[PDB]
Formats: structure tokens, C-alpha cells, sequence
DNA sequence: CTATCCTCCATTCTCAGGTGTACCACC
DNA sequence: GTGGTACACCTGAGAATGGAGGATAGG
């Protein structure tokens, strides 16, 4: 599987981690093991990408069983990940406040190499990146570092190819199908259809720009936190706008499969016949083995 | 000592799946 | 006054976030 790199990156941007990791191990000379990773997680459907994956970055870090369900890929080495990772997210770059982080992380990982971790003005340095990164410094470390000051997070500030769209929706989108119970349609329900893009407030200008991007949506806000949805259930863009993008720069992952499925209801949907109640059971079977389940 | 490998979590963050009812069609 | 659609609002499971120790292989 070819997998461009800006698929690549936007997924990442999605749902990637970058983590810097410091450990005290009193069989060290600063009391203190300094590590950095680089992992993505997710669900045993999903094992393919991870693999299409480590082939994309020259087989480099390792995929194994993360949680009861979940596998993670990893690139714990700091000489692999500067070799590889970093040139790349370079070139490449991130354009979430993910950007921010894996800055922090790159800075992290010259300190590193140049062997300053493994001196004491040096590890300071790098806990005042990790206070920066994440949800932050935890507990433990805070208390052993006070007399401290985080680092400051940069300005970040555009997408930069379609393609970094179509890996980024693959992470963090959503192809829903709705069936609500009208009073006032002749087979008892309303067939609909929703795209959503789900995200943290921090990238508000950001996901505002999607509407711009795509021509259509009306971004909206979570009651009960700094949650953003960029959403569309205007059917006739979705017909006209949402599907003919991915269906030219194609979702990477299980998500495609919901997709395509999608694509089948809005045909129906299209021919109107999902007014009949034979086009909706045949809408129902769609919906009850897509997304979850199946 | 230093770096990478490995086998395990717990809590929040996205997903996903509903409505309520204004306005549209219709004529 | 029928048959349909789209925002605006609502609410939860359970994986992604982002970790956690080890035990080693390289010195
Ligand atoms: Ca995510």
C-alpha cells in the first residue's frame, strides 16, 4: 500500500503520541533515566495500518499488545528516532497543536543527543520541556523538581494537501447514520446522514477552516467541555461535496470499509428509497454492521 | 552506568446514536 | 394540513491518551 506521506502525517495529527519519559533509576548518575517514544494505539481491526505502517518508516519500532483490545506501534530508540521520524516530521509537518508537542519531543531528543541528559543542567532543561508536553508534568516528578519554570509552548500560528485531510479524518472523523423516530413520515422513520469531525477547543481555528476547506459545515461546541464538532447533515452536500473528496483521496484504515457502506445508504438515500420500508431494511442491515459492530 | 527491549494499566476523549421542532415542501 | 428535511441539543461506553515498571542488551 502506497500510503503518501501527508496521509500519514494527518493521521498522525489525529492520533498520534509523542511522549518524553523521565524515570529514577538510582543506578544512574542523576538518579534519573530519561526515555522518548513515539507510539500510536489502536484496535486489533486496525493492525494492517500499523504494519503498512512500520513499512512506511522503513520498518523501523515495534507493534505489540497494548491494552485488551488495542495494539501499539513504538519507536522507543532515540538514535532511530532521530535518524528517521524526526527528518521526516520535519519535512512534513504537523499543523495541530500536536506541532507543539513533537517540537518539545525534538528538542528532547538533540539534549539527548548530544549526551546533556545524562548531566544534571541537562535533565532540568528536559523536565522543562516535558512540563510542556501532554497533559503535562505528573505527580511524582513535579514534587522532585519545583524550583522549575515549563518550557514555553511555540507559536504554532493551514492544510497543507488534501491528503492530510483524508489521514487526519481517518483518526479522528466519523461517518455516522442516523434513523429518528418521525411522527410524520409514511414508514416511521427519517433516514440521515452525518459527517463529524470530533477534536479538542485548542484547535479552534483550525477546525473553523475545514468549512472554508470544504465549502460546507457548521462547526459547533460540546456543552459539557472544550470539545469542537465540525459537522454536516445537509444531505445534498454531503452528496456533492463530502463523498466525491474521499472518494479521490481515500481513507486509510477499518474507517474506509464505514465509508463506502455510507456511500451505499446515500445512494439509497439519493433514489429516495429509503422512504419504502424494503430500502429501509436494507438501510438498517447497513447501519447495524457498520461502525460498530460488524 | 547507559540504552533499548518487554509486558502491563486507569481515566479521559473521542467517537456513536439518539431528539425536538422549525421550516420545507407540496399542492 | 400531508410527507419530508436539517440544525441545535443531548448523553454515554470504552478505547485512545499518555502513561507505569521491568528486564534486558551495549558498555
Ligand atoms: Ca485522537
Amino acid at each position: 500500500s502506497k500510503l503518501n506521506p501527508w496521509a500519514v502525517v494527518g493521521f498522525i495529527d489525529a492520533e498520534g503520541s509523542f511522549m518524553v519519559r523521565v524515570r529514577k533509576n538510582s543506578k544512574y548518575k542523576t538518579g534519573w533515566l530519561v526515555v522518548a517514544i513515539f507510539s500510536v494505539t489502536v484496535d486489533k481491526k486496525d493492525l494492517f495500518l500499523l504494519e503498512s505502517l512500520k513499512t512506511f518508516f522503513g520498518g523501523l519500532g515495534s507493534i505489540k499488545k497494548s491494552g485488551n483490545s488495542t495494539f501499539s506501534y513504538r519507536i522507543e530508540s532515540s538514535e532511530q528516532l532521530t535518524k528517521i521520524i524526526l527528518p521526516f516530521f520535519d519535512k512534513y509537518s504537523l499543523i495541530t497543536e500536536k506541532l507543539g508537542d513533537y517540537l518539545l519531543f525534538k528538542k528532547v531528543l538533540e539534549l539527548m543527543g548530544t549526551k546533556e541528559h545524562l548531566t544534571q543542567r541537562g535533565l532540568e532543561k528536559i523536565v522543562s520541556l516535558k512540563a510542556s508536553i501532554n497533559k503535562g508534568l505528573s505527580e511524582e516528578l513535579q514534587a522532585a523538581f519545583p524550583q522549575c519554570v515549563p518550557t514555553p509552548r511555540p507559536e504554532i500560528n493551514n492544510i497543507p494537501d488534501p491528503f492530510w485531510l483524508a489521514g487526519f479524518v481517518s483518526g479522528d472523523g466519523s461517518f455516522k447514520s442516523i434513523l429518528k423516530k418521525s411522527e410524520s413520515i409514511k414508514v416511521g422513520f427519517q433516514s440521515i446522514l452525518v459527517f463529524q469531525i470530533t477534536q479538542h477547543a485548542r484547535d479552534v481555528k483550525l477546525m473553523e477552516s475545514l468549512i472554508s476547506y470544504l465549502g460546507c459545515g457548521f462547526i459547533e461546541k460540546d456543552s459539557r467541555g472544550p470539545w469542537l464538532y465540525y459537522t454536516v447533515t445537509n444531505f445534498s452536500d454531503i452528496q456533492g461535496k463530502i463523498i466525491p473528496f474521499f472518494h479521490q483521496y481515500k481513507i486509510i484504515g477499518s474507517k474506509y470499509g464505514d465509508y463506502q457502506d455510507w456511500c451505499k445508504i446515500a445512494l439509497i438515500m439519493q433514489n429516495k428509497n429509503h422512504l419504502t420500508p424494503e430500502g429501509l431494511n436494507e438501510i438498517r442491515a447497513l447501519k447495524g454492521g457498520m461502525n460498530k459492530g460488524r
